């Protein structure tokens, strides 16, 4: 009998408070240069002898727009540089023939002067930052010049632009438009926040990455948005939509983030929102997910001490929520509506809390909860430990109208409800 959870304020969270967050008075120092000669670039691409793909791409060795020490806009990097590798094709509306990377000490903008950023497939364009990025009111996308359009998705392993961050960086996004970012190779999953690999970074130690991406849209992304060990990263009033693996999806011991009054749906092959391997501290609040392809909404492998609250939960075609091996999370007040399968699954956890949840009209069970031994699987339990127990507490709320009925849980370490609605 505990009292609703205080979730965290979100009227801050703006773009007006976005634009007064860089530093633009000291002007900074633009180079087209060599991308190996980089930790920013090789950091991903690998070593020496991983650049031919990129040689292919540029058609030559592999170079890269580069700002550092001080201030650079979109606009800026127009002038400077050379026609072949930034174009304006027409007014407001460019084409990057070569990736960007915003160095340790660089400071890099694009403002509503810009209608649209294209970044070129074929050249192999994208955006890597270790420094400040600020985007507001404007478009990047990933295009294809041969097709003359968005480089619209079509097979895992082709390459597509994407966005990444690195460790020690901070990122606004706001009033944003972006589509057809990502492909199935690492860090390059779209719009990715990421502390640099565990080599470089017991090195380097430059300290969590970090920033807010509000009121924005992303479409036909790989995964919508990625994170890894990245701290109170905010994802508010965004639309993700038709993405192809994951909308919203923070892996890896990432903690504090705040992901709330988004909507999600349309997601192709798998989840909604998923927050995987020790996605801790973290608020799910107010978003509504929905016709994707699997669940609304996962915490998977040991996600724990996380609120999930008042989420508009609908029409996904298995759960609504599931829980994998996360055990000591908070469920408050979700609408888990007519899901296809179960309206919230919990899969070997324990110490679940359902408070007010609603679960209505979903295909199987509105509550399901059971165990599973993982062992004789593909599952690395070195890395991803679990426990074939299941546990949890429901206090009120309403489970009615399911396919299969209210709720089972099947060989339960400990079950307790307290005046849950269940109609007849």
């Amino acid at each position: 009998e505990m009292a609703k959870p205080v979730l965290p304020d979100l009227s801050g969270y703006t773009t007006e408070a976005a634009l007064k967050k860089i530093a633009r008075n000291k002007p900074g120092k633009i180079t087209v240069a060599r991308m190996m000669e980089e930790t920013g670039l090789k950091e991903f691409i690998g070593g020496d002898n991983k650049m031919a793909e990129w040689v292919v791409r540029q058609k030559g060795i592999p170079q890269a727009i580069m700002i550092s020490d001080g201030y650079v806009n979109l606009q800026d990097l127009v002038k400077k540089v050379p026609k072949q590798f930034l174009s304006e094709v027409s007014p407001g509306v460019y084409v990057a023939r070569l990736p960007i990377l915003v160095k340790e000490t660089g400071i890099f903008e694009i403002d509503s002067k810009t209608k649209e950023l294209r970044l070129s497939q074929e050249k192999g364009s994208f955006i890597v930052s270790e420094g400040k990025m600020l985007i507001t009111n404007t478009s990047v996308n990933a295009w294809s010049e041969t097709r003359n359009g968005l480089a619209a998705y079509r097979t895992p392993d082709e390459f597509r632009p994407f966005v990444l961050t690195w460790g020690g960086s901070q990122t606004w996004i706001a009033k944003t438009k972006m589509a057809s970012m990502g492909y199935n190779q690492s860090k390059s999953y779209g719009v990715s926040i990421s502390q640099y690999t565990p080599n470089t970074a017991k090195v380097l130690k430059r300290g969590e990455p970090t920033g807010w991406i509000i009121d924005s849209e992303f479409a036909d992304m790989w995964y919508g948005f990625y994170c890894y060990e990245t701290r109170d990263f905010v994802v508010k009033g965004n639309t993700y939509r038709d993405n192809i693996v994951y909308g919203i999806a923070p892996h890896d011991r990432s903690h504090g983030l705040i992901i709330a009054e988004n909507d999600v749906y349309g997601t192709k092959k798998k989840h909604g929102i998923i927050i995987s391997r020790e996605v801790d501290n973290s608020f799910i609040f107010r978003n509504k997910s929905h016709n994707n392809k699997l669940s609304g909404v996962v915490l998977d492998r040991n996600s724990v001490g996380n609120i999930v609250a008042y989420n508009e939960i609908y029409q996904n075609h298995t759960d609504g929520i599931t829980l994998y091996e996360s055990g000591n999370n908070l469920l408050w007040g979700n609408r888990v509506i007519a899901n296809r399968r179960h309206g919230i699954r919990v899969r070997n956890s324990v110490n679940i809390k359902l408070y007010e949840n609603v679960a209505m009209a979903n295909g199987l069970m509105g509550v399901y909860g059971h165990i599973k031994d993982l062992n004789d699987t593909d599952r690395d339990i070195e890395l991803d430990p679990f426990d074939a127990q299941v546990s949890l507490i429901m206090v009120g709320g309403e489970l009615s109208s399911n396919g299969s009925g209210p709720l089972s849980i099947d060989s339960p370490l400990s079950v307790e409800l307290y005046r849950v609605s269940m109609l007849m």
